[PDB]
């Protein structure tokens, strides 16, 4: 409305006018924090740097650690050294109100006599353990402990009427923020119900004690993957105390979500006859929501143009302000626009002031703050208070914050004032800006599948629906395919549920050595056909495999949760993989398919191109059992050459999956053939055969060279010499450097050991730590350890679950027995009573490089602890096997990481984050040494593998004439 | 500009006085169409275009395909008629009477005449003589009929001649055809054989006083062919009725011409010279490129055009000494030479015009009746294999040049990789330059070659002669052997010096490649003498070894440069991925005999370039040349144990090389035999073997090269003879089975047998020889009974002498009557034993090729699209080539090496080679802190 948006601005145009001249403390240039920002604003690689050097700073507890990372991070002691210390706390300071509940609280009182009401919050997220959860719970009991015997001698701050005990005559005079994060160190939607009760549990026991004193409890709103956990357990809070008024929640506007999560709430309110508080903000983490989306292959979940998120929150203030008689509004802004919007609309509404509150970040924006404290009269300082490192995610989101191009206030007080720019209607700005805004072969570039989200319900809900159908379907014989056609035989093997060995899922055939031999000469018998078949028609072959497996993508992965026990996340990500190998070898194909003219002499051509070898042995592991066989498999066939395929005999039903696919996209009878067999009967035969041209094997070292040997002899009638691809296994680390963040690096090792029982070639089955921060990463890990249950994987509130079999079991149980001797149980989770394969959770310290269990692979869940005296001793003890296979490293080091990519040397090397996880072509996935034989699945180099190249050279001048070609010389 | 002028007027008097391509392919080709069969399949190929064919064509393609042969009797009678009625267009006749009578109508006319032979190309001494007798049989015929010849219409002189002065019979003969091996590789032989043969046929021109001129070919035979008209004209002094063709097309003519005139006067002779501008010019420009030889010819037009001028007139100035002959059908370049000589006052005796016998009538009139004494290029021979073979315009050409002319890359800062120029033996000093180094290497014989392991040279005390396999009492040198206690030290070296070689920037290791290759240009005939008589590689492949050797080094220091550079892969945020490549560890590089310095260094440099540190075991048979990497490596300064040299005998260290824990990498060139036991041997992983062993192997071929029914044999005949015994067969490459088809068997054995026969057997040192002794005793022995065993398979078709005394001397040997169930169809021989195999149609040849357990080369001749396109997909060798021999593959432009039983899938000089000496790495960093990452640019946001 045009009449409406005039008073905004005109409102705005007053505000700036009144704050002329003025800056947020933070800018000022008379201070470290002031010029440093300055600095940060001019400068992209120097904000990088300093923000950084802020986040790694409370690691460097020595001389040598501080100015080494000056040197690498920029480039008589004692005092320089407080001098750099002083800086940075100042940078902390300027955001806390203090570092104790007792110094808070006397600050907290201090403000007070400035006008000010406050909001307080303990620095914490992201817990990594119950007892972590236990000391941030208790800290605001202590705090609620001391203010509620400080509150009684507050006299309110001033008001136009009503109670003056109260904060402008109504406000109660305690309120603090909690983060539900720092409640439960396992949050996660996929364990969606678990994680809601465990936060939900804590915080009644905080709003209990605020409800003691009348005091106003706000819930914060975290990252995107929590943000309907979290409005779950306001719902369930509040209806479990319906009359109690002072209960808030934190929406974001930044999130396209927010229209209808807010209609919903109001409408929810309505519905129970309730009241709700919503402190409306626009979002404290955009710069992770963007990168964290498309690194996980999810959709975007914020607005990606600045004006959206200012739109968006003026039309949900608007319609807050609108339903005042239910809904109590605490706006968070420190946009002038924004701030003016709000009480330019309340107004026009005449709401009631008791209605509506407006609130600032502490150490921020004070000429906005002084504005609307002279204006509004009701302002209130979110003010939160504790340690350094506790407190770091926060300081980094306030030094984003503040320093940010699309930031208001950096374009009010850092830059020179458009005014008219800025108070521009946001929803003005959409418009304008939404207006600018607007591979070969014909097909699209490659783009990894997008991965399950848990944040959605329809995919929350899926799981429990696919676990119950595959169960409809148990009991089914599943035969042998050969040349287009299934052939059952007599001798069948049960496969059954690792999590719950009695429960049968079907029964498969085994060839034997006729009709492995069956298969081969079908494929042999296909060859011909196939090798001349375009190779682009071959790679849509590939694509109509990958569109088929699209469409049962949750179907496919129940299955594997129920025949290997993979969780839900793991299942998923199997079938994605496939799909991967699917859509990038098809392109690669493609790429590969067309002839290349090779030189330039004229009176000459010269074309190099690629043929395939013939018939492909595809020997494939339970453990990946979609993925890995899907790109082996699909990999040869694309290339042209005709494929027996013998997956593990405990994941048959998932290797028939590629049966069903391979079905549904029409292959030509005897290019794809499926003999599940027992080794003993066919193994050797299989590799032997005088007809086999290329094996693809992924297994263990044993059985990979063994099949290298065997596989070298070219017997009578054999055409070729058998091409290896070989994947053989790792015994893989994870160095933890002195500097390293042990809040990243702790989930991280959690997940590389026992993600999937460990079960993984890539799975971390060493982490060698840094003597220097030792004691305080196994404290910190053993104790996120602790937290996690073992059990069936398709309950998704277990961390993990039975591994593949009884013969397993014993391996690894075993394994487990000979580590306890050889170092000290660190930690031996409990496991279910009954029957499943199930092996601990286990961490095992004291282990040193000679140690069987530091060169052995174990390929279950026993990690090896190594305690290294500094980083030489991590880089020699981490290439201390003969396996090469992946690797990771946690530190802020650019001298230590710099020496890693160099000395490391595996296949995959992972730098801050978990070693597992390998996406095609992302992580080109494969080592060398015992690992491998250097070829990397998902990778460009990979499909050459399962050809050869030949070249026709042609003589083109005739009778003393040639003709010219564009290239000649 | 007075000449100018005058030269625009007396031209300007002179004035006024897809189907086509397919249509000449079919003339080309048709007199190889023997069969109705032949006939009617080329005819559907060639005119089966629905879209680039008139109906007519397409419509009768379609109708002659469906008929097949039962339509080819009407078809070859109508084409035969009217193509031998074109013909008559250009060629005076196919027998000395029909000749005669037209070489009468035409002096009836007012036309003299030069009568040349037209026919195929010589590649026997048979055929010389056919030639040479076919020139004896006109002059004979013309002898006897000149007398009652009445003198062309004349102005003075005696009227029993053409225009009083000018011999009434002129014949113009073509060098080559006299000598089929004619090459300046052999340049005193081919002068010699030619000459002799020159001189039979200008006697009988002598006695009956007419005119020889002898024509000039390409650049290659020119220098030959100036000494063969010298000589022949210093024989007969006083004789002065014999010609030279000059062509004004070449930069050298200007210098040729100066020369030849000095010569003539300070000899106090008289010589004729027919002055043209070249008929050459594609084949010139394209065969240098091929070579990076200098173009020996102008490439404005103009230019040739300028220079005939500039050249004529130095001729017409030099009259008294040197008679002239015009040869153009430019109007510009007659008028030019016409005013030239009457504004120099040249008596009309010392110049004549010359056109072709197939320019238009009436063109050929006209220009009579102003130039006055045209004499007719007319050639002689059969009709339809005959023509199978068959304003502005005014200006000075100086002009057109000046104008013309005026209107007139590689990464890493380095040049663009190009092929190392071939050796030229049109060069003197090229030719002068291997006596000299091979002289120059027999004084350097008889010393101890070392071992060299970790810098520095070893000796032991068990040495193993190096001797000439042509003369094999002629020892070179002694050479140390390595046991196995040496063999781990070199091995223990390489392991040392691994990782800081590793850790050298891929750019710096390349450098060594680039510096090892400069060093060895600088050595260029030194290094190729040497393997002339180590290994006797004739001239041409011992230059053609080392050029390689030198493409090798500076190919594989490009490619290391383009991989050594990581390269991000995905483009999501927060994330950084590198994917780059590392060496593997100690490579053994195992090498053969055959190719002792290319293929030796082409293993060796790709191992070290890409980071592996390399023990070097040479052939015991040309250790020498393997001392040569050392050499040029240790001129390079490679880091100390980075390249260690241990031959040593296989029987003693061979498998202990293979076997060895701290190998690697193994690339061996070799038999399949040893190949295939050493690919089992490395397959066992040993305790303390860091890496499952990388094999790069290649292991020989059985190669066939089909020769189609309607193949040019011209071309065919000495590319399979190439093939088969360049370098007495000894290549992996080499053609041993040539596999012909059945319409066209009896014709090509013949002609292929016959140039076999024309070549000589014998030390490779001396360039007249095609082919010499094979590498040693063994493989002598060995050759001879598979020669024994392929005698009773099939029917020996020749088998050539050899030199009596030493040497390990095989036969050239051809034998026919194989099929794929012999022997010799399907073992390795590699020596010069070649099966000729007779197929009964293209589907059986395409089969036969295919029949056994090798494919590294094939090759064929053939000019079917269709055919060449069946070859293309089902004749499956890892080089085909198609119309040339199957051999002599150049880095970059043919990378080399095949599958099934002849290699593993690595192709030597290529874009893909170089990744199997590396295992790939990937490095993946978040880069998220706190809640934030750097933004990239290759991001996607
Ligand atoms: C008292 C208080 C409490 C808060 N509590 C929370 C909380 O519990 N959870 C939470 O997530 N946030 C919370 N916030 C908000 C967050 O911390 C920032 O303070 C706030 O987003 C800044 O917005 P603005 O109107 O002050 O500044 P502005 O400069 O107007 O707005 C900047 C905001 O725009 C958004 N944005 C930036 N770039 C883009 C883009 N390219 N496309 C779309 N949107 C973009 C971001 O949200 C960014 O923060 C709170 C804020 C306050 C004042
Ligand atoms: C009677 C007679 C005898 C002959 N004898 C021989 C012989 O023994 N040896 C021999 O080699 N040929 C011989 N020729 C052929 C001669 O050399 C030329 O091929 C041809 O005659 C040139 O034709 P032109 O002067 O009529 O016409 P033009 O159009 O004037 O001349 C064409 C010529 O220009 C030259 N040319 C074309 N393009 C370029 C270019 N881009 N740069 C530089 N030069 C170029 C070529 O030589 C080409 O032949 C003979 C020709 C005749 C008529
Ligand atoms: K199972
Ligand atoms: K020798």
């Amino acid at each position: 409305n045009s009449e409406l948006n005039t008073k905004i601005v005109n409102r705005g145009k007053e505000f700036f006018g009144s704050i002329s001249g003025e800056k947020p403390s933070l800018f000022n240039k008379g201070a470290w924090m002031g010029k440093a920002m300055d600095w940060s604003m001019q400068n992209e690689q120097f904000k990088i740097q300093m923000f950084r050097f802020v986040d790694v700073f409370p690691s460097l507890t020595t001389s040598k650690l501080l100015t080494e990372h000056i040197r690498e991070y920029f480039g008589g002691g004692a005092v320089l050294n407080k001098v750099l210390t002083s800086n940075i706390e100042e940078m902390a300071r300027q955001f806390i109100v203090g570092e104790t509940t007792k110094e808070a609280v006397k600050n907290l009182e201090k403000l007070r006599k400035d006008g000010f009401a406050a909001v307080v919050d303990v620095l914490g997220e992201a817990t990594l353990s119950e007892e972590e959860a236990e000391v941030y719970t208790n800290t605001y009991l202590e705090l609620l402990e001391a203010l509620k015997k400080e509150q009684g001698s507050w006299k309110g701050l001033p008001g136009k009427g009503g109670d003056p005990g109260l904060d402008w005559g109504h406000a109660p005079k305690v309120n603090i923020a909690v983060k539900p994060t720092a409640l439960f160190c396992l949050a996660n939607p996929q364990d969606f119900e678990g994680s809601v009760v465990a936060i939900l549990d804590r915080m009644r026991r905080i709003f209990k004690k605020v409800m003691e004193l009348n005091g106003f409890l706000c819930i914060d709103m975290e990252s995107y993957r929590h943000k309907e956990i979290i409005l779950e357990v306001f719902r369930r809070l509040k209806l479990e105390y319906r009359d109690y008024p002072h209960l808030g929640i934190v929406l974001q506007a930044y999130l396209k979500d927010n229209d209808k999560d807010l209609d919903d709430l109001l409408a929810w309110a309505k519905e129970h006859k309730v009241q709700i508080s919503v402190r409306l903000v626009k979002g404290a983490y955009w710069d992770y929501e963007t990168v964290k989306a498309k690194q996980n292959d999810w959709e975007v979940p914020v607005w990606t143009i600045k004006a959206e998120s200012d739109a968006a929150y003026e039309r949900q203030a608007r319609k807050i302000l609108e339903n005042h008689q239910i809904c109590h509004f605490a706006c968070a802004s420190h946009n002038i626009r924004t701030i003016s919007a709000v009480m330019e609309m309340a107004r026009e509404l005449n709401v009631p002031e008791d209605r509506y509150e407006f609130q600032v970040l502490y150490g921020m924006a004070e000429p906005v703050r002084k504005g609307i404290l002279k204006v509004a009269g009701r302002i209130r300082l979110y003010a939160p208070y504790g340690n350094m490192v506790p407190g770091m995610g926060y300081l980094v989101r306030r030094l984003l914050e503040n320093t940010a191009n699309e930031s208001f206030l950096r374009q009010s007080f850092a830059e020179d004032a458009q005014i008219e720019r800025l108070l521009e209607d946001p929803a003005v700005t959409v418009e304008r800006e939404r207006a600018a805004r607007a591979g070969l072969g014909g097909l699209p570039p490659f783009n990894n599948e997008a991965m399950v989200d848990f944040t959605r319900a329809d995919h929350r809900a899926a799981f429990p629906k696919h676990i119950a159908q595959v169960r409809t379907q148990l009991g089914k014989t599943y035969p042998l395919f050969i040349n287009g056609k299934e052939v059952r035989t007599n001798d069948l093997i049960p496969t059954v549920n690792p999590n719950k060995p009695s429960e049968v899922l079907g029964q498969i055939c085994q060839a034997g050595t006729t009709e492995v031999g069956d298969a081969i000469a079908a494929a042999k018998a296909a060859f011909p056909a196939w090798r001349d078949t375009d190779p682009r028609t071959r790679a849509e072959y590939l694509l109509k495999a990958a569109q088929a497996a699209r469409k049962r993508l949750f179907e496919l992965s129940a299955w594997q949760v129920l025949e290997i026990g993979k969780q839900w996340d793991q299942a998923y990500a199997d079938v994605t993989e496939a799909i991967d190998f699917l859509e990038y070898y098809a392109r690669e194909m493609i790429r590969l398919g067309q002839p290349q003219r090779v030189g330039h002499a004229p009176g000459e051509l010269n074309h190099y191109f690629y043929e395939p070898k013939g018939v492909a042995a595809v020997i494939a592991p339970w453990n990946f059992p979609l993925a890995i066989s899907m790109g082996m498999a699909s990999a040869a066939i694309v290339t042209g050459n005709c494929v027996v395929f013998k997956p593990s005999g405990i994941t048959s039903i998932i290797g028939w999956h590629l049966v069903e696919l391979f079905r549904e996209a029409g292959l030509p009878e005897g290019v794809f053939n499926f003999t599940p067999g027992r080794g003993s009967v066919m193994g050797d035969y299989l590799v032997d055969h005088p007809d086999i041209s290329l094996i693809a094997f992924t297994g263990s070292m044993e059985t990979g060279l063994r099949i290298i040997e065997r596989a070298a002899k070219v017997h009578p009638g054999q055409a070729n010499v058998k091409k290896i691809i070989s994947e053989m296994g790792g015994k893989n680390a994870i160095i933890i450097d002195d500097d390293a963040d042990l809040d990243e690096a702790v989930p991280h090792v959690l997940y590389s050991a026992f993600g999937f029982q460990g079960q993984k070639c890539s799975a971390c089955s060493r982490v060698i730590v840094l003597d220097a921060v030792y004691d305080k990463f196994i404290e910190r890990l053993v104790s996120m350890a602790k937290a996690t249950k073992v059990g069936p994987s398709e309950d998704p509130a277990n961390y993990m679950g039975a591994v593949a079999d009884d013969k397993a079991m014993k391996s690894i149980k075993e394994y487990a027995e000979i580590g306890k001797r050889e170092g000290h149980v660190l930690y031996e989770s409990p496991v279910p009573a009954g029957e499943g394969y199930f092996v601990p959770m286990t961490i095992i310290g004291g282990i040193k490089p000679e140690h069987r269990i530091a060169q052995e692979e174990i390929f279950g869940p026993v990690l090896a602890v190594m305690r290294a005296k500094d980083f030489d001793q991590a880089i020699e003890w981490a290439n201390s096997t003969q396996f090469a296979l992946t690797g990771g490293i946690f530190s802020r080091s650019p001298e230590h990481l710099a020496k890693a990519r160099r000395e490391f040397r595996v296949g995959n090397l992972y730098i801050n984050r978990n070693n597992t996880g390998a996406l095609v072509e992302r992580q080109p996935f494969g080592g060398a040494r015992m690992s491998g034989v250097g070829t990397k699945a998902g990778g460009p180099d990979y499909l050459l593998h399962f050809m050869d190249p030949r070249v026709v050279t042609e003589n083109t001048m005739r009778r003393g004439f040639a003709p010219i070609e564009e290239d000649d010389d």
